[PDB]
């Protein structure tokens, strides 16, 4: 009824830094639609197994796989730049941020090393830190180290987005909601398709656009075609 | 073939200060796509009714009267930060902007207090704003005391967009052009569905993805369902 | 492995500088979706008489004239601002940048005075600068005097982006990979529609969502009906 | 020259396309007759892909010091009832073991089978615990 005034404090004091942070990296957006439809279908028969195993298996252990995959190949999306930018670390451990969204706000753990971890230890993480976040419980271990981020805002809703980098980061991806859409297949012929946005942001000072374009086509061709993926893993 | 320098000078030099300001402000971008199959009915139903009090009546209080309920529920995205972003103040009325093109360009008067408007009511300050408006009689009061700002340059183009937060707002919507799509339907079959795309940008530094995208769903299902809206209305 | 540091080189210094100075400039950003059906067929069909004179043909020399036709009709699109904002220079020659993908990076030659130009001679002179590009022996001239980019990332992939805009530059276009979605023809039937998405980013400070819209339209008619073109054309 | 049994070391660190490219240096260095010591050795487990030739089932003889063998026969297309009842297509193979009879037992044999043969059947099933 009145205005009321509110000091910003505790732990929402990160995000404004954070994001005020960001203000000094020149953001560069490139968004695709990938076709989901067999990975839809891949999911539904690996559920049974994974529950099982005590796992809940969402879509993000595969969107997270397929981008350390693209990783190896555009190893300058898991690096970092200095105050000036004027030297990149290329960064070895794929520690890919999970932004999650809890009762108390936004928070984003990690998980280490995607790289050495496959589709099913890459769950268990998961409900590790969901479970951790949402009880107040993540460790400063948890929270630390990051590398690259994904951020499936898809859980609640949207297509398209323009998300934050989180420096000393260079790149985030936002996946949209999986939707049904009509779409041709191979004949010409009107489907039912399962497509998902994808929405990627990179510091456009050393990442330039074909360089996230052909990293989104390798994540992309990963999950329109999970075979791909088998080609390399261990 | 000649190059021709000229100063920015008069009601121009606004934007300059607007659009500088809203650099300070990180933004955060969400998009979605609405299916107005049913509202595209229903205001083709209050049209004559409309008509016969001498009123047009468009979309825009539709959307007007949703973003209000919306605010409602997220009241942090009708908010102002300070300087710092130590302090936010939450604010009672919803004085929502119509981003207006004119003759001498762009021009954002705002509806008064949407929370305590009927949709006709909406429709009837929106007229007035546009007549005013088109001959450049906007007085002083219409143009201050904003709290959140819709731009529908769907009237002219566009899909997506990437609109720029007012200052001292945190969030601004944009709708794309009203479109026929072919869609799915529950029983799975080809329809035709009116799909607008809407485009949200909110101050980062404290506001998340979360409110946003819910904010988004709320406001949607609200024009996806009119009904939905019917429920709580006195 | 191991993390690795390493110093930002040679012709990588640019993009850091240029990108930077892009922070300066608040981004309004603007979408849509433009039906290529008739310009496909249309460059099939001419693809045989550039080959016979020696060209390859693309659609960037289609884009390239209708961006250039545009902007006779909105020039404070080929415009630049001053440190301050307080003048533009409206320019008269369209060089239009060519955001081009090399083995060293990101290079931005330009096409001189796209507006006395013929879609041939456009095509003629893209052609010398892919020559000159990927031999990495572009020119200084080649490389400034930029009025306007356009930045065709659909060659490689993607739909939407939020492409940065050049200082001095004011605004740039970027497309997306054309691709075949289901869309109604006015009989209320689907069909196979060849799509494009693009997607523009302005400087807001002088530039107004209702201009790009505009402008967006204009071009897009030009690439929707391509005999529009022929009207003004000597 | 006849028979020989080199092997590809370490599968189980290896990816598909490593053991394909391990297979591709056997191949050619087993029909130069130049496969050396070393792939000749450490053996512990055998396949025999007699199917590359012909045939459906085999009795494949176990090679000593190891304690069981595979030989697969030729990919063939059959008519096969699909989860509707309809009869498909069907591209089916046919894979015979031997153990040692003293140490396995034809539940775990058939155990071990069911479970290669999920894989191969359902080749998503292996995406699940690769790294
Ligand atoms: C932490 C988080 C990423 C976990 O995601 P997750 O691995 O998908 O796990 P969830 O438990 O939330 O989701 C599981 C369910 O939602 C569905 N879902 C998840 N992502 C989806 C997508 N993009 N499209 C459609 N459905 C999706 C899953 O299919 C699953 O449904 P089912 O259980 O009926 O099979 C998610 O909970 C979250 O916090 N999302 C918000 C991120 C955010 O706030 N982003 C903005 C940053 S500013
Ligand atoms: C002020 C303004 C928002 C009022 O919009 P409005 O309430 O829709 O009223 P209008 O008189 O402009 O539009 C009326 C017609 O356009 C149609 N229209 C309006 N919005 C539409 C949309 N998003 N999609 C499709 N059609 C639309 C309406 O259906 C109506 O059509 P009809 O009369 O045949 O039934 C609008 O005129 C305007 O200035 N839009 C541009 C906003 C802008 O410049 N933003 C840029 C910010 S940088
Ligand atoms: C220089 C460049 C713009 C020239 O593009 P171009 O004139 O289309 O010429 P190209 O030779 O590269 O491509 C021609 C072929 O690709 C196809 N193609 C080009 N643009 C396409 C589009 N957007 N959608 C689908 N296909 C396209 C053309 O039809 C042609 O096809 P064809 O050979 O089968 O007949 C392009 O090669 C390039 O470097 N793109 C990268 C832009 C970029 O880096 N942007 C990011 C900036 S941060
Ligand atoms: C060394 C060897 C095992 C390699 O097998 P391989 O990995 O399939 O490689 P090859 O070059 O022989 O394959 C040739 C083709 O035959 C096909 N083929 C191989 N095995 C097949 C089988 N099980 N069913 C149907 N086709 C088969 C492959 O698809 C390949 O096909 P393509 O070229 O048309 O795409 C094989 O060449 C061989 O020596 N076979 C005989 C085994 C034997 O002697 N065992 C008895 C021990 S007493
Ligand atoms: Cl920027
Ligand atoms: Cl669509
Ligand atoms: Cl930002
Ligand atoms: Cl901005």
């Amino acid at each position: 009824g009145k205005d009321r005034t509110e000091p910003v404090k505790g732990f929402h004091k990160a995000m404004v830094k954070t994001m005020s942070a960001a203000l000094k990296i020149p953001h560069f957006g490139y968004c695709d639609e990938v076709d989901l439809t067999e990975l839809v279908k891949l999911r539904e028969e690996l559920k049974p197994i994974a529950f099982a195993r005590g796992i809940k298996l969402s879509f993000m252990p595969f969107f997270l796989k397929a981008a350390s995959l693209g990783l190896l190949q555009f190893p300058i999306l898991n690096a970092s730049v200095d105050e000036n930018c004027q030297n990149i670390t290329y960064k070895a451990s794929h520690n890919i941020g999970i932004a999650m969204d809890t009762e108390q706000g936004l928070i984003v753990p990690n998980v280490k090393n995607v790289q050495i971890r496959s589709i099913f230890e890459i769950a268990t993480e998961l409900n590790r830190l969901q479970k951790l976040g949402s009880a107040g419980q993540l460790s400063t271990n948890d929270l630390i180290g990051g590398t690259f981020t994904l951020s499936n805002i898809g859980s609640i809703g949207g297509t398209y987005a323009k998300p934050v980098i989180l420096p000393p980061e260079v790149a985030i991806g936002a996946l949209g909601t999986i939707k049904a859409l009509p779409r041709f297949n191979e004949k010409g012929e009107v489907c039912k398709a399962q497509i998902m946005n994808v929405s990627w942001s990179a510091d456009h000072r050393i990442i330039d656009g074909a360089t996230v374009s052909r990293f989104s086509n390798l994540w992309k061709s990963y999950l329109e075609n999970p075979a791909f993926m088998l080609l390399d893993l261990k």
